[PDB]
């Protein structure tokens, strides 16, 4: 798990995201969709988005970004004590949405990229290490639920 110091870094970085939840959420999703177009196909509501311009201009995409990062933020604030929060997400993403764990790897990488892009020189080596750990914990706990379900 993460140390106390590491959690404090994670939640410090998260303060940056909370100042513009929609903006961060939008850029995370755009980074995901442009970098991995197959991910767009998982969203009936975004598969019409043919271009990044269209993505950028989609208010519904920004809305979904807000939903996504709010759920993640709730999880992070549990500092690993997130069974109740993570379980339903694992379950909807395996059973309803059919999201392979690879796609969660993709979006983890996207969050790290977006943090550097929006805060260049203000996302330190230590902060990246701690946020990366937190994201991997999230992914790893989901992967455990995926194995339970025999998904992917
Ligand atoms: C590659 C695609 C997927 C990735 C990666 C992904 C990663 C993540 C993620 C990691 C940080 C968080 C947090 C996250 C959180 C959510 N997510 Mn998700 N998610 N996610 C979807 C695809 C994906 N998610 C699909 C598709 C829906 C249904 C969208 C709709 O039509 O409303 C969805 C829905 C949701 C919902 C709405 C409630 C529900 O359905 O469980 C939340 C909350």
């Amino acid at each position: 798990g993460l140390s106390d110091g590491e959690w404090q870094q994670v939640l410090n970085v998260w303060g940056k995201v909370e100042a513009d939840i929609a903006g961060h959420g939008q850029e995370v999703l755009i980074r995901l969709f442009t970098g991995h177009p197959e991910t767009l196909e998982k969203f009936d509501k975004f598969k019409h988005l043919k271009t990044e311009a269209e993505m950028k201009a989609s208010e519904d995409l920004k809305k979904h970004g807000t939903v996504v990062l709010t759920a993640l933020g709730g999880i992070l604030k549990k500092k690993g004590h997130h069974e109740a929060e993570l379980k339903p997400l694992a379950q909807s993403h395996a059973t309803k949405h059919k999201i392979p764990i690879k796609y969660l790897e993709f979006i983890s990488d996207a969050i790290i990229h977006v943090l550097h892009s929006k805060h260049p020189g203000d996302f330190g080596a230590d902060a990246q290490g701690a946020m990366t750990k937190a994201l991997e914990l999230f992914r790893n706990d989901i992967a455990a639920k995926y194995k339970e379900l025999g998904f992917q």
